[PDB]
């Protein structure tokens, strides 16, 4: 819709969907308030055997295991809620397209798509962990779709550009 825009980090406005279309796998999204929420999304390519990988995200070194082995992409969310904690895997998106999208509401809650494009179980999920006014890192090219057109965003997630 509006875009494409190059990767960027900033205090993104609320009530917009940022539809990311990543050139690269790995970390494509991240945000933290450095207090009670750290979140990133890792893009796993198709046919990825089980691998332990080390990434640098928001000034921390992180070790995670990734597995796909499917024909489809997997966008996997990770989060932790205290500094000394390790990140744990949470929800994920299985999809034949290089698309995931993020929205922050007026309370600071991050939403993104969970489930799949393939299986008929696509959901708008929310992590009820406010990070209002935190910088959001979009490590991907992206489009911007207003909340009023949320239905259109879902169509791209499910169907591709």
């Amino acid at each position: 819709l509006d875009g494409p825009y190059t990767p960027d980090s900033s205090n993104l406005p609320s009530n917009y969907w940022y539809l990311i279309n990543p050139l690269n796998d790995g970390v494509v999204f991240s945000v933290t308030n450095n207090s009670t929420f750290w979140m990133f999304t890792y893009l796993i390519l198709p046919n990825t055997a089980q691998t332990n990988v080390t990434v640098n995200v928001m000034n921390e070194t992180v070790n995670i295991s990734i597995d796909n082995s499917g024909s489809t992409y997997r966008f996997v969310d990770y989060f932790k809620t205290s500094s000394t904690q390790s990140y744990r895997q949470r929800n994920y998106l299985i999809t034949e397209h290089r698309l995931q999208a993020y929205r922050r509401d007026e309370s600071g809650n991050i939403s993104n798509y969970w489930g799949s494009s393939t299986y008929g179980d696509l959901r708008v999920g929310t992590y009820f962990n406010p990070v209002l006014n935190a910088v959001i890192n979009l490590n991907a090219d992206f489009y911007i779709i207003p909340d009023s057109q949320q239905e259109k965003c879902t169509e791209y997630i499910k169907g591709g550009l």
